[PDB]
């Protein structure tokens, strides 16, 4: 309380050479405990145990020597933010220190403290011109850095998940597992963005800095409590209320005040998670019902069915807007509580340090410098309930993804049929039985053996087990028993489907489907198209329009016979394959196939009685188990 | 500058009875010009001319007497926010007025102004206890109101758009228009939320108040400039810089300072729109390539095609992350400019009103009350460039939707075939010619006439014009010419498709497809299923699993013959319909159809030569135009 002209808090020279040493002391002692508190979170927390299984291999191994070095700069770019906020309070003390001398020198009649109290006011603006360029050049050097880390996380994670999805035929076997999951188109396109952005339940947009990320919004709000506690601890008073006498009231009041409002802020947003998990599923079972309609547009027009289908969208839409009107009724009562507790504390330090100012105990700088600090350590400890709803939707993005990796791990543990390679050319099978998930019986244990040159046709009933035998002989059906010896290899067992399939790309990839695009010489790609009477498609081989609804269904089978000859297998199975072709061109194709390929074991399924002149054995399924194998004659 | 104890600015009694009259004066004079400035925006602005065509009928007509009454309360709940912010400055003047008397009474030796200067300090907290409950009970009474307006906008708009999509067979004819649009599954599920939320390019989440909406963030930032200009205008000084002498410098400096930084903030974010339109299309042509894979899972397994399809996702993914690394390079240089101009103005009023305080011109209240006002009218005029990027993505949500309503209006202006109702039972056609969009010729102008009891089969070549004639006779194909007389009605011309189709719902809707669910008596729904040998599906009629991949393709045709008999038409066309059934059950079905329905004009397309014993006429297409019509014998 001395009548000296002006006393600055710090010397302001040897201030920058001293504020570099504190950063170097507070970097390492933060990092070597942050790694400990993360490693302690991986083991003993059930929302974080499922985190490491999702994104394991990106952090260990040899390639992760660059990710940690990118991560280690962002801790520096947070300590450098706390160190500026300390000096923004140490500057703001001096204005309210100098403006008391500059006032009372006028009323006291002094002429040497008014002249020497205003020299401090033209000093404290001199700090606010260099501590305000470093604040602007930091934030613009922070948006660019944290926008080049999550890109290299997303572009690796959405490649790691797809290769595990379609690795082991797990894109088909997931429909037979017990606790089935739904619409995996959303867990790759959409819910990898929210999981790797870390912000909320919202995808990232190019303005998210470090201060809006759930991991780095916490370490910034823990360092900024340890650093701002050495100032208030030697500033509070001994408030003697009735009863007991508190030694330091201001520092110990906020610590019990935050704790009561923290526990109440956790038992309100408790079912807030499962109301934000259903909203991402009900708005994904709605967008499937339109994509099923769009590329089925031809068959709905012939039926005039625009009044039944109009009921289904209203039946699948109305539980979305009904599961939103009880989700907005929860996130008002929770958000109305964390506003009514962050307002009724703001005129607190102005009344506990009020009578110590009208008496000469302090000198008007400490009131403002106390208000700035109490409005900082209370807000930075208020991070752990004011950002709870933006953690809830994030925790519904970890369960949603973890239900995919642990659904194609249980997708390959179902039984199948064992295959072994033959020695030269033979298709034999010892015993094969197949069933139905209801628990029926289709085929009894049967036996057959075929050699290099041979043929076989399978006829039977209308819908009693004729494709299921083909679905079980390629390791694609779960309920079966037996073995198989095949002429194995890479592409030596070519199947075809009862319904035709085309790919998505250009016309150069529609004809060479199992092979790649450039592995076929273009000089004789067009020549084999003339052998199957597709002359007017020899041109326009480099178009780009979709071929799903352009070609006829009778034109998608003659292109498959071009797919057979461009791979040259030895164990071709094919069913249907002439559902639209007339008689007169079919056996011409078969006499072409026999004369271009001498020895391929043709195994077919047909209904019209005009193919038995081309096969030497015949298997008939009477349905229910009784089968008969016989050679044909005349 | 009087030495009186304390002078409050307003009387603080008859303050609430006077602050109600100003709200009533500032409500109507705001509304009757806001309607004018909106009506002037509808006509003469090309981003707003397309706005009224999207959402026209929700604002005119008889039902819109409730929407305007819901809208008129939110203007009151914004004027009530500006009127509190005026008094938050009129309160904050009094602290810095009283704390000068309370200081200089200590140094001057006075004992009757120190005692009577501190009584003002225990008055200005008495205002901060009632003007802080009304701030909390307003915001929590504002989140609830604006969350029940956009729900009743979304739940009407996403119903208005779908009924216009599939009204006039415009879900199929859009593939023949000139400037084709893509993936209309996204313009209904996703891009109705951003258009009706009004916030940014982000969907709404249940914490958006009035202060985060592009319409009501502007009227709140125009009233709050007219109201805060009567205070600074009688407070600035006459700053005599070298050269000319400005009469009122502080008020006229900010007005030319915002204008220079506003024009520069518009020529930086100029191509920011078309970089935020491509991001919503490239992340919607990626989510189609997985939904095409998921329900095509059977045919890919037989082909082992997991290496070509793995190239296509990487070919369709990499221009998404490449159209993001030049979008983050634009929204840093723009966002680095509107931060470097909202920082270099903040120590301005502390240095223009500095020497008027160390001399006794003003009395330390006006410095703070000037700083609070200059940090308010500068920020509220800074709304029109600090919220420009969140307008750009919104303007890419109006073009994206307007390309849908103006794409099924041009989707029904294509030519077709004219139909007229017959008198009793007759299918005649005068002349019909059909073509191909390349400009080929399929069928010459032909003629045929059929009566009550009759039949016809159409055979021909492999893929030369046999379904296109059926696609043009139901007003579904654009390139055709001619007329038709039909036995019309509601459901008296039933077609079938060459590929079978099932609906999505339960098993009660898979068999009664053009009719509704409850319009069929359940006592005889099961009895007609026994006539087509579907006995073991008579049970389990109320299941819920999807029937796309459960039934066989040979089982989806015998259920269609149950769809025919449950509607009883007179002019049934059917093609294929026996692609999987063996001989022996087919003519049993036809002799069932002839014996349950006596007179229906059966018109079929078939390839196997076993149906000509059931028809009396026959049309043969030789391909290229030459056709022949003849009766069959033996
Ligand atoms: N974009 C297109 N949309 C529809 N048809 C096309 C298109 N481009 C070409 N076409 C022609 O349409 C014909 C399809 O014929 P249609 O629709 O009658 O099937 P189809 O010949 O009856 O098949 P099938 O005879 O095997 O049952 C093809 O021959 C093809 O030349
Ligand atoms: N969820 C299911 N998945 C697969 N098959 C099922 C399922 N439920 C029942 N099935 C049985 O599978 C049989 C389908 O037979 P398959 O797959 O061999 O077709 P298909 O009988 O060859 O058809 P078609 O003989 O007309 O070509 C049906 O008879 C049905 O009883
Ligand atoms: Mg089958
Ligand atoms: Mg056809």
């Amino acid at each position: 309380m001395g009548p000296k002209l002006f006393k600055p808090s710090i010397d302001w020279s040897r201030a920058f050479p001293d504020s570099v040493y504190w950063v170097g002391k507070a970097w390492t002692i933060s990092a070597i405990c942050v790694l400990a508190i993360l490693v302690l979170l991986r083991y003993l927390t059930p929302w974080g145990r499922q985190f490491w299984r999702i994104t394991r291999a990106y952090f260990v191994g040899p390639n992760s020597v660059r990710v940690w070095l990118m991560l280690g700069v962002l801790l520096l770019s947070v300590v450098l933010a706390v160190r500026l906020n300390v000096l923004f309070s140490y500057q703001g003390n001096d204005m309210y220190t100098a403006l008391q001398k500059a006032f009372e020198g006028i009323a006291s009649g002094d002429g040497t403290v008014k002249r020497s109290g205003v020299r401090g006011f033209w000093m404290s603006i001199g700090v606010f011109s260099v501590m305000a360029v470093l604040h602007v050049t930091r934030v613009m050097a922070d948006i660019y850095l944290t926008q080049r880390f999550i890109i290299a996380w997303r572009v690796w994670l959405t490649h790691h998940l797809t290769q595990d999805w379609l690795d082991g035929r797990a894109y088909y076997r997931d429909l037979f597992i017990d606790e089935t999951i739904d619409n995996p188109d959303q867990r790759i396109q959409q819910d990898v963005d929210i999981f790797t952005a870390g912000a909320g339940g919202t995808p990232n947009a190019p303005s998210n800095g470090t201060a809006s990320t759930l991991l780095f919004g916490a370490v910034q709000s823990i360092i900024s409590v340890i650093s701002f506690t050495a100032i208030l601890w030697n500033l509070s008073g001994t408030l003697n209320i009735f009863g007991v006498s508190i030694p330091r009231a201001m520092f110990w009041t906020v610590l019990v005040y935050v704790f009561v409002a923290t526990v109440i802020s956790f038992i309100i947003g408790r079912p807030l998670i499962w109301l934000s998990f259903r909203n991402e599923k009900l708005n994904a079972a709605f967008r499937y019902a339109l994509v099923r309609l769009r590329d089925a547009a031809e068959a709905v027009g012939f039926y005039r069915g625009e009044r039944v289908e109009g009921t289904q969208l209203q039946r699948r839409f109305t539980p979305v807007i009904d599961n939103y009107r009880r989700y907005v009724r929860r996130s008002i009562a929770f958000n109305g509580w964390n506003l009514s507790v962050s307002q009724t504390i703001v005129p607190l330090p102005w009344v506990i340090q009020a009578p110590r100012l009208f008496a000469g105990q302090i000198d008007f700088g400490d009131v403002g410098q106390t208000a700035t600090s109490f409005g900082n350590i209370h807000d930075s400890l208020s991070f752990f309930r004011n950002n709870y709803d933006a953690f809830a939707s994030f925790r519904a993005a970890i369960i949603r993804l973890h239900g995919l990796v642990d659904a194609n791990e249980k997708g390959r543990a179902l039984p199948a049929v064992l295959t072994r390679p033959s020695d030269d050319e033979s298709v034999e099978l010892n015993d094969i039985e197949v069933r139905t998930p209801a628990g029926d019986r289709l085929i009894d244990p049967l036996d057959v053996r075929l050699d290099r040159g041979g043929s076989l046709v399978i006829t039977g009933r209308s819908g009693a087990g004729k494709t299921t035998l083909l679905r079980s002989l390629a390791e694609l059906w779960p309920y079966a028993s037996g073995t198989l010896h095949r002429p194995g290899g890479e592409n030596e067992t070519m199947f075809l489907s009862q319904l035709p399939y085309v790919p998505l790309g250009t016309l150069r990839d529609v004809v060479c489907y199992p092979n790649s695009a450039a592995a076929i010489p273009d000089a004789t790609l067009r020549d084999t198209l003339t052998k199957v009477a597709l002359a007017p498609l020899c041109d326009r081989l480099d178009e780009e329009r979709d071929w799903a609804k352009v070609l006829s269904p009778g034109e998608q089978q003659r292109v498959a016979f071009a797919r057979i000859l461009l791979t040259k297998p030895k164990a071709v199975f094919l069913d249907g394959s002439t559902s639209a072709l007339d008689t007169g061109l079919e056996f011409a194709l078969y006499q072409l196939l026999r004369s271009e390929l001498p020895d391929c074991i043709v195994i077919s399924v047909s209904h019209r009685p005009a193919l038995e002149r081309l096969h030497e054995n015949q298997l008939e399924l009477l349905g229910g188990g009784q089968w008969r194998l016989a050679p044909v004659e005349a």
